[PDB]
């Protein structure tokens, strides 16, 4: 069976805006994408399902993932002196302008509740939101608080398991769950 190139298959599944916010994340960052292209494929991915997060109710989130990473804290320090919000001390990914607090969105290869463990104890915030996504249909978050409704998360979860399918198809499924870190 042929085993496809990681690259390919990602500037041939996402969406040229995605592509390139993850290549300018990257070059951020120091890190080289055609070296790193289990990363630069899971960047993408994040940023999809931030973006179809949004998506799912348009107008009622602030996107803080994606832009570079000075625009995105002055974004965050608005939304702050705004609304009053508490300043995050890690980078959130959206502002729930309904709820009234940020979201870290988590999209993981790896145990769902052993992520978000990691994640809630990385940000070590009690105000700020976490939802964690599998590839496999997974999921969890704060307070069993999903924010969005069946139809919307079942739409990201079907997008993510089309993403995992593909790779599969590809033979790059083994080695891209296999090097999350
Ligand atoms: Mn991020
Ligand atoms: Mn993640």
């Amino acid at each position: 069976g042929p085993l496809g190139s990681m690259e390919d298959f990602v500037r041939q599944c996402f969406n040229p805006m995605i592509v390139e916010l993850a290549e300018k994340t990257m070059k951020e960052y120091g890190e080289d994408l055609k070296i790193e292209t289990n990363k630069f494929a899971a960047i993408c991915t994040h940023l999809e399902v931030c973006f179809m997060y949004s998506d799912a109710s348009k107008h009622r989130f602030e996107i803080i993932e994606g832009r570079d990473r000075t625009m995105a804290w002055t974004v965050v320090n608005s939304i702050c002196n705004t609304t009053g919000a508490e300043k995050p001390k890690f980078l959130p990914d959206l502002y729930d302008y309904k709820e009234n607090r940020f979201i870290e969105i988590g999209v993981t290869r790896r145990e769902v509740h052993i992520y978000y463990l990691e994640k809630a104890n990385k940000i070590k915030s009690e105000k700020t939101h976490i939802h964690i996504f599998s590839f496999t249909g997974e999921e969890m978050a704060t307070k069993a608080d999903y924010t969005l409704d069946e139809e919307s998360r079942a739409r990201i979860k079907t997008r993510l398991f089309t993403i995992r399918q593909e790779m599969a198809s590809r033979g790059l499924w083994d080695s891209f769950r296999q090097s999350e870190r």
